[PDB]
Order: structure tokens, then sequence, then C-alpha cells
């Protein structure tokens, strides 16, 4: 219905939205609930996401059940990734499950284990960014991933039990700040449609 082109952040039927790029052409259409549609081209960094913000400060069994029932029509030419994409704090952690992919499978580096949700194996990594820019300004923060073994673009993202499990292994979980569908794209061309995109909270 409404087609961005430019940075831009707001909120529909209750999502959070946003478009972002450094620089290239974005394209992404709102469609009314959490869904929306997407492309890019000739971009350095761009990110597109619907999701929500939690506010205050509370812990994931706190919440309440975390989940997304997605599907998008994903279509990258170049490298680019499908998750959910959001924030703890106290601790800061920037997190992402990720279901699909590019060219290259991310976050690089050895995993420290490997998990099973919604029917898939993940695997985990944790990382650390040294003064970077993130929801509470240029600091220091973790970086939690899930990363699937194979790529899908539909199904059930459980993120409560992505948390549980990084706790398991170790990964302290603090408040958690936002979840969303998001999708990527780095130095490359695409197009990726949410077609569907279900967030649902406790």
């Amino acid at each position: 219905a409404t087609t961005l082109y430019e940075n831009k952040t707001g909120t529909e039927d209750g999502y959070d939205y946003e478009l972002w790029k450094d620089s290239g052409n974005t394209s992404m259409i709102l469609n009314g609930g959490g869904t929306f549609s997407c492309q890019w081209s000739n971009i350095n960094n761009c990110l597109f996401r619907k999701g929500k913000k939690f506010g205050g400060n509370q812990s994931y069994q706190q919440i309440g059940n975390i989940s997304f029932d997605y599907g998008c029509d994903y279509h990258p030419n170049g490298n680019s990734y499908l998750c959910v994409y959001g924030w703890t704090t106290s601790p800061l952690v920037e997190f992402y499950i990720v279901d699909s992919w590019g060219s290259w499978r991310p976050p690089g580096g050895s995993p420290k284990g490997q998990i099973y949700v919604d029917g898939g194996t993940y695997d985990v990594y944790e990382t650390t960014r040294v003064n970077q820019p993130s929801i509470q300004g240029n600091t220091t923060f973790q970086q939690y991933f899930s990363v699937r073994t194979e790529r899908r673009t539909s199904g059930t993202i459980n993120v409560t039990e992505h948390f549980k499990a990084w706790e398991r292994m170790g990964m302290r979980m603090g408040n958690i700040y936002e979840a969303a569908l998001n999708v990527e794209g780095y130095q490359s061309s695409g197009s990726a449609n949410v077609y569907k995109n279900n967030m649902t909270i406790g």
C-alpha cells in the first residue's frame, strides 16, 4: 500500500518497521500487519524489518513466549540473510536467528555448539563487537547467532526456545528489547517478500 525509498522508521498495525541503507537503491512496501516486501540493488549495507519493541526491562520468562510464524518469497542475488533480529539489554546483546542466506552463510568462525528448534538444526555462535553503533549508542556488545544448517524460508521461529538453548550453552539472557523479522543485504541486489509475519507474544 505504501512504498518507502529512503531511510525511515515508523509503525504500521502495531508493528515497528525500519528501512535503512547506507547507500544504494531500496524499496520497502508496507503491506499491513507484519508483512512487507523489499527490493535492493547497488547497496553497500541495507536492512528491512518489521517487529515489535517490548519496552521496560523484562526477561523472556516475564514477557511470555515470543514466536514468529512467517513466510518469505526470498530471492537474494548476492550476500543477504533472512532472520529474526533483535536486542537484549542488561547485558547488551544483538541477536540473530537466521533461517536463510544468499551467497555467504553468516556469521563466520566456528560454532560453540548446535541446537534443535522448530524442526531444524542451528549452529550457535557468539562474538564481540567493539565500539560499534547499537541501541545504546556506540559501545561494546555481544552478538548471539543461531544459524540453520540448511536454508528455509517459511515456518515458525520460536524465539523463546532459542533464548533457552543459548542460556543452556552458557550465554546470558537479559531483558528483551525488541525482535523483528529481518532481511539484510550486502554489496548485492535482490528481492524478498515477507508475505506472512505473525508475531505472537505470550
